[PDB]
Parts: structure tokens; sequence; C-alpha cells
């Protein structure tokens, strides 16, 4: 603990989000980032519903939306006529925010710094040891190698995670069989169809202004340096007729569908988040979404463990909750690849039937919820009998009515990163019962009718419901949940 | 017309069904069959809900069920845990009848003969000409070649249809890329897993008694003579470990997924039915079902045309109605092939999600209806405004209450192969209005509440609703439908 409470390995968007969260939880966070200067990415990032809702309860949503384009729908597996309908899901943010990942990275960096996280760029982690008392990290710095001692170390260091490998955590999954190229390059052609198309030999996504010039190319066919020539050639194989790509080249890269996940998100004092914990083909823009939400899930649990009121069991719920979520993201990207397989004989007809189905609200809601994260709910600390219908559900989008009729968004209340007891129906017995926890937990009265009904919601710092009360609920049950979740009464 | 009213080319199950129907319509039917003796097939035929319902209204269902096994469900695209649920569909025959096609062929032959159809075996059709007055067929018979003159010729002569080719009707579609082998052979192995399995290299379906001996093998990998050695080898490639197949061999055959459909089901005095009209991979046992229903659709329309009260327009509704149906069967078999593709990287995960979906009633009902034929309804002779919700729907499964409370299955009423006017709510105005059509159309009073509501149903000889009356319906509307469908009043 000598150097800092928590060392974050990697200053990508996920590490920076995690450091923000740790600071909001009142503990020290040191971010060791390998690069001296951020690289640049695909400039077409997407932040989906549940990520947007999460940013809102952190008070970050506004700056993320400054000068931002949004989308009110999304195609599924390259199917556009019957796309994902954001209106069928319960949310007050029915849109995807189109924010370039580099901007997301800059914003989170600014925030993390403003919150008192120390960021060190050009410090690469080369070694990692842990014992009962603490974690030591070996870093390549200014006078060469030095050691950092901390209570916990979190690897948010990407798919090629150093932390994961050195902690001895397995990364089971498949190897890539799909090869994709993506580039932002200029072109001498006009009225070029800005279409997403399947052909017999692959997938082509051309995005060029009708005048010609800088545009986005993505080509997919069923690591290493990419040239403007490779891109040009691949486009030809897939499209049939060659396309003239020329400089200036703003970006050239490759990626594949290797689908892997850390077997454990936690090993003693070491934990993983983001791509360090899971990799997959970037279909439907789900990767960073998952990672940012990994971080908000872990941040307050980790801060609570450091300060002494979070239990080991609590910290264990990080893996138990987030691992199933990423496992499903991996499966769905792989399934989408099957649906997009370039293949007129069988897959084209199969796509016809899927499209019909997407025209129905129930199935459409099914996939919308899957891609946008709105279907994420947790099953933590259940009885032991059955738990309340609201337990584990997301409450960050609820809006109460205050003493004088004015709205009270639960999102704005959670901005302090403290648990909330929402008293939806009176229940002064409950509010009184929570007082010995007043230092950790906030009590807030407000009228609201939810579905299914609830008289009270004990809400976690990440917007999910830890505990829900029915009329049958006794103050004693709440004291039990308060202890189990948030530690012993003062 | 000199030789017979209608010549049927081919004495497979579809030609024999059609000849039955033509006889029930009171016109002459001559069946020219190439083979001198029926060959043998896969002995695991399946007759699905809508075929079973059709057999019932023909009074054939009983003999088809004599000593017959039935199934109360079916897997979809090799998915068994969440199979097609027959209970979610509206029917009083929620089962598949497992009848070997050879038995179906024998029964229809017996029936066709008992009904006065002449069957000629070992007479192959070699030539076909038509003019305004009639159709001439050239046949290879006892004293060699002879000519048959008829008003209409129907090609029910299989996928390699002579009639289709000689009539100049195109057969657009795909060529086969999937190669399957199927055989009934004995084996020296015991406790052999009677499982349907996907592997990395194909699909294997083993069905052997735990003692060993005669069993069914199907192997699928993504024409010509098959040997016990070919079978044995293919099984090895797909399964990994070789399997000992030995004589006696009861059957050995191959098939593929060539997916083709006649562009026209009718060319003047020549029409097509069954495999002559459509071919596809035999996944989900839909081929003969479609063909038998093609025949019941055409039989009474064709008989009515010959006798003078069926219009050309009516006869045209054969193609208009049945062509869309087979087109969808082709698409769904091709789509199912995509779902079964042996492929762990993408298709396995995709199958997981489809399986979840099949666990929902709505989606399950969707596929059940597709495979069993229960979703078939027609859109014929519509306004011109909107048509009654019951128009085009299948009414063969309705059961009325008679004068004294006793049930009156609509299936038993249709057994005469005459149109029915069902008076569900009184409407003596309607019954009186139908009297000038009494020679073609039967009137039957009986109480029943249907959903959506209907006061009267004008029902076709194949069990589908030609016309439905609301309270607003006038006798004049019915006279109009009666004329358009069933010809001028007497
Ligand atoms: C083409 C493409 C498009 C995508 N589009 C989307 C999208 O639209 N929406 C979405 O949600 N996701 C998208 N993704 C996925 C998304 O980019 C990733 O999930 C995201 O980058 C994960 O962020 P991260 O911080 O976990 O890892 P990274 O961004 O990889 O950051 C890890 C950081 O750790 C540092 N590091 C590594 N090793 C060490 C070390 N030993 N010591 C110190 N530092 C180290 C690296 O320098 C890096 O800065 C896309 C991916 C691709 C390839
Ligand atoms: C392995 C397998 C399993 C199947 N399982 C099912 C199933 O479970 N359920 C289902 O509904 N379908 C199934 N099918 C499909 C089904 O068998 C066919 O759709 C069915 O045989 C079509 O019958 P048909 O009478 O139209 O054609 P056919 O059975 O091919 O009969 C055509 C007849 O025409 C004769 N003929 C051809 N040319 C001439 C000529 N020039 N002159 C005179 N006669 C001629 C032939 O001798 C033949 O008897 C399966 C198919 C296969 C391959």
């Amino acid at each position: 603990a000598l150097t800092t409470d928590v060392v974050v390995v990697g200053g990508g968007p996920v590490g920076l989000m995690l450091a923000g969260e740790l600071r909001a939880g009142g503990v020290g966070a040191l971010v060791l980032e390998k690069l001296v200067e951020p690289v640049g990415h695909d400039r077409a990032g997407a932040l989906h519903i549940r990520t947007v809702e999460t940013l809102d309860l952190r008070g970050l949503l506004d700056r993320f939306l400054e000068g931002t384009q949004v989308a009110k729908g999304l195609p599924f597996a390259g199917i556009f006529t019957q796309g994902l309908d954001f209106g069928l899901v319960d949310t007050r943010h029915p849109y995807t925010a189109l924010v370039p990942q580099s901007r997301t990275e800059a914003l989170l960096a600014e925030h993390a710094r403003e919150a008192g996280a120390e960021i060190r760029r050009g410090h690469e982690v080369t070694g990692l040891r842990q014992d009962a008392e603490a974690v030591e990290v070996t870093v390549a710095g200014p006078s060469g190698p030095y050691r950092v001692r901390a209570r916990y170390a979190v690897g948010c260091d990407g798919g090629r995670s150093t932390v994961r490998r050195l902690a001895g955590i397995g990364f089971p999954g498949t190897e890539a069989t799909v090869r994709a190229l993506i580039g932002y390059v200029t072109t001498p052609e006009r009225e070029v169809p800005r279409r997403w198309e399947r052909t017999p030999d692959g997938i082509l996504v051309l995005a060029f202004p009708p005048e010609g010039g800088l545009g986005r190319v993505v080509v997919i066919e069923y690591e290493g340096p990419v040239t403007l020539e490779d891109l040009g050639a691949a486009v030809a194989r897939v499209r049939g007729t060659p396309l003239t790509l020329t400089e200036p080249v703003s970006w050239l890269s490759r990626f594949g569908d290797a689908s892997r996940q850390a077997k454990r998100y936690r090993s003693g004092r070491v934990l993983l988040a983001g791509d360090a914990a899971h990799v997959h083909f970037p279909i439907g823009g789900q990767g960073l979404n998952t990672g940012l939400q990994d971080a908000v899930n872990l941040g307050w649990k980790l801060a609570a463990r450091v300060r002494g009121w979070g239990s080991e069991e609590l910290l264990d719920t990080y893996h138990d909750e987030r691992h199933p979520v990423a496992e499903r993201v991996l499966l769905n990207t792989r399934a989408q690849l099957a649906l997009m397989r370039p293949d007129e004989q069988h897959t084209t007809p199969l796509r016809g039937f899927v499209e019909e189905l997407l025209g129905t609200d129930e199935v459409n809601r099914y996939f919308t919820g899957m891609i946008t994260g709105t279907d994420v709910r947790y099953a933590t600390f259940a009885p032991a009998a059955r738990p309340h219908p609201w337990a584990g559900r997301f409450a960050g989008g609820l809006v109460l009515s205050g003493p004088s009729g004015e709205p009270v968004p639960v999102a704005e209340l959670l901005r302090s990163a403290r648990p909330l007891l929402l008293d939806l129906a009176g229940r002064a017995d409950l509010r009184e019962a929570t007082r010995p926890w007043s230092d950790r937990v906030s009590v807030v009265a407000g009228e609201a009718t939810v579905e299914p009904p609830a008289q009270a919601l004990l809400v976690r710092p990440d917007g999910y419901v830890a505990w829900a009360g029915s009329p049958a609920a006794t103050a004693d049950e709440l004291r039990a949940s308060l202890a189990r979740w948030f530690g012993p009464p003062a």
C-alpha cells in the first residue's frame, strides 16, 4: 500500500474510466500507461444505451454529447430494412452516441486527472508480484526500472494484457479465421455507393462523399502492417471491380475474430477489465461499451474494499456478474458472423427469415436489448425462496417526483457514487433503519410507480438494484441487505 | 378429349393423389406411369398437420392411420431441446403421421383405382404436343408408341419431369453443393448412440437397435450409384472413428440440395404438380406434403374446368396460390442448411441463439406453422377495399353443432368434394341465395363461433375459405362470389 491504494495498468479508455471511479470512491489511483502519446483509432465509435445511461449517472453525459451526432437505430448483422428499434426498450436515452474512441479517451483522461488520479505516460509495466499484504509492480520509467506497491492492481492493458499473462490467468477462446482490413483513405471516384454489401467473396463497407476524397473502407473476408496496396487488393477480391485508393492515408489497420475471455476476472489482489478481460470481432460496436461498464461495476466495489466496508464476497461479485456478460457478447458477435457469412446458397435465404423476425417487436426487442446492453441485469446475493422482481435490475433511468412536484432523476442522485435507499411509498420504518449506514448510504424520499411495483429500492453506485422492498418487507430484511452489501452499521 | 379428360403423367404419390381428386370431381383420369413396379424409398416418411387435415376431409385419414406411429413434435434444423411444439397451433390433429412413402403410394393407388382412374404401368411418356382444342401425349407401350388425346395433361413426373421440359417451362434454381448419403444397412456394434449429431466435418444420423443389425444411416457433407463402401467411408470422414457397415443392405441412395422451381405451373392445357414443380433438400420432410397439397388444390379446379363451370381465371389460381407456397419451402430448407452448417466457429453460437428463440411461443409457432403447413392461407379474388379476415383461411378443421347438439366436422362434409356454404349464424337470406347453385354447392346450417367472427363461410373442396360473410354481407355479395368462384347460376 506504500505507493498507492490501487494501481491501474493501462491508460486506454477502460483504465481511465476505472481510475475515475476509484477516485469517486475516495481512494488513490495510479494509472501506468505504456505509450507516451495516445494512438488514433477508427473514428466511428459507438456508445450504446446502457453506456450512455451509465455516463449520465456519473455526470459525464453532457460533455460526451457536446457537438456529438447520435443514431436512433442500428442494423443487426448487416440487416438495415428491419434494424434495431430503440423505441421498444425502456430508457430516456433511446439513441447511440457516435463518439470517436480517441475523444472518449481524451475526456476520461481529463476527468480522471481532475479527480486526482495520477497518470504516468511512457511507463510500461514489465513485472508483477503479489503476496498476502500487497501487490508489487515493476515499471520501466525515467531512471529505468522501479517498483510500485499497492493494495490492488487492475489490468486494463488491452487484449495483449501483460497483467493477465503475469498473473497466470488463462485466456481460453478461438483463434481468428476472419480477416478484416479497415482504412480511412481518399479516392478518385464520384457518386460512390455509400453501401454496406455482402458479396459471394466477402463484405464491403464503402463510405465516401459523392465528390470523392477521404472516406472509410472496411473489407471482410472469411496482426501485422497493412499497406494501401493490401487494402486496394482486398477491396478488389471482394467487390469484383477494383477501386482506386490513393494517398493521403489517414489510417490503415487490420483486425480479426479471435474470441477470447479471461477465465478469472480476479486473482487475489489482481483484477482485469476491458479488453484485458475479453476480445472479439468488433461487430455491432460492443467492445468498449462492455469495458466501460466493467469499470463502473468494479470501481466502487474496489474502492469499498480498500476503505474496509466492502466485503471479499462483494468484490467477488465483480467476476460473477461481469464474466457472464462478456461471455454473451462473444457468442453474439460469433453468431452475427455466421449471419453475415458471404454465401448465396444458404445464408442469404437464412437472412431473409431473420429479417422477417426482426419485423416483430418481441424479437426486435430481444436483439436490441442484447446489442445495447439494456437487457443486463444481475442475480447477486439472491435468497436463500425467491428475490424481489426488481433486484438486480437497472434503476439509473428512474425519475422521481420531489416534495413539490419537480422531477428528481435517479441519475443525478447517483452522481456522488454512493448507494441510495429510494423510498417510493412512505416507509419511514425503512428510512429510520438505514440511519446507522448514513455515512455510506443516502436516503431519498420521492413518489414513483414502477413496474413491477416496489415500495423501496436499495440502489448501487452503478445504478443497479441491490435490494427491493415489497409491502411485506421488514426493516430487519433491509438491515440484513445493508450489512451484506455495504458492511456493518456504524 | 378423345382418349380421356385428363392425362396424369407419373404414378408417384402426387400423380395418384391428383387422379383421386379428378375422379371425385367426376372427370376421367388416366395415369401413365413409367415404371412397371414401384421402387422403394426412405421408409421414414412424414405427413404433417395440414396434409393430415387434408387427408381427413378426403376420408383417407383412417386407412393412413391403420397401424401408424405418430410424433407429437419435431426438431428444427437439428435442434431437439426446443423442438417444434404442435400444441401452439390450431388443429385437431396435433401430430405428424410417420407413414413410409411406399405405403402412401400403395394406398393412393388403391384409392385411385377404386375411384375409376385407369392406371397404366410401364407406359412412359416420350412426347407432348398441344393445340387450342387439346393435348396429345406420345407413350411407349405394348405395341410400341401410341398417342393419347386429352383436354389437359398434368406432369406429376418427378424432379426430372419429362412434361416440364417438353412443355418448355423453365426450372430456375441453384445447383447442389451439399452431398448426402442415406442407407438402411446392418451393423456389428452394440449400444450405438441413436443420435443426430453435427461435427466439424458434417452431419451424422445413426439409428441402430442397441443389439446391432438393420438401421438407418444418413451422412451429410458440405446422382449416381452408391456402394456400401461409399457410405462406410463418408461416415468415417464425418464421424472420425470408422463404423463397420456390412450386408444385408436394404437400401442405398444419395441426394443433394439442388433447389429448383417451375417458373410456370401452367402452360395452356399442360400443368405441373409435385416434384415436377419443385425440388429441394429433404430437410424437415416437406416435399411430399407440398406435392399432395398441390394435387388437392388442382384436382377440383381442374375437374371444374373440364365440366365447364370452373373459369380460366379459377384454373389460373392454381399457379398463383401454390407457387408462392413451394417458393417458401425452398427458401426454408436452404435457410435450415445454413443453420446446420458444420462449423464451430460461428454457426454453433448462432444455433444457441436460435434455440433460445424457439423457447418462446411466438417464434416457435412461427416455425411450427412453416414446417407443418398450418400457416398456408390464400389471397385469391380479393377486393377491389378489404376482404373478410377469414377469406383464404383453412376451415377443414372446424366442427359445427348440429340441430340436436351432435358434432358435425366440416372435414366429413367436404368428403363429397363439393363447395360448402356454412351458415354459422342464421342467414336464411344467404341459404336461399345459394339455391341456384345447389347442383354444385351444398348448404349446411350449424352453430359455431369462430375467431375472428364469421356469420357464413363459403368453403372450397380443398378446405380453404373462398368467401366469408359479416353481418354487413348481403345476398348480392354472395351471388357475386358464387358466380366468380363456381360459375353461373343454374
Ligand atoms: C475497428 C474496431 C472498431 C471498434 N468499434 C467499437 C465501437 O464502436 N464501440 C465499442 O464499444 N467498441 C468498439 N471496438 C472495441 C474497442 O475498441 C475495444 O474494446 C477498446 O479499445 C477496449 O479498451 P481498453 O482500454 O480495454 O483496451 P485498449 O484500448 O487496448 O487500451 C489498453 C492500454 O493499455 C496499454 N498497455 C498495454 N500493455 C501495457 C503495459 N504492459 N504497461 C502499461 N500499459 C500497457 C496500451 O498502451 C493501451 O493504451 C472496436 C474495435 C475495433 C478493432
Ligand atoms: C431421402 C428423402 C426423404 C424424404 N422425406 C420426405 C418426407 O418425410 N416427407 C415429405 O413430404 N417428403 C419427403 N421427401 C421428398 C419426397 O420424397 C418427394 O417430394 C416426393 O417423392 C414427390 O413425389 P412426386 O410424385 O411428385 O414425384 P415422384 O415420387 O418422383 O414420382 C414421379 C413418378 O413419375 C414417373 N415418371 C417420370 N417420368 C415419366 C415419364 N416420362 N412418363 C411416365 N412416368 C414418368 C416416375 O417413375 C415416378 O413414379 C423426401 C425425399 C428424399 C430424397
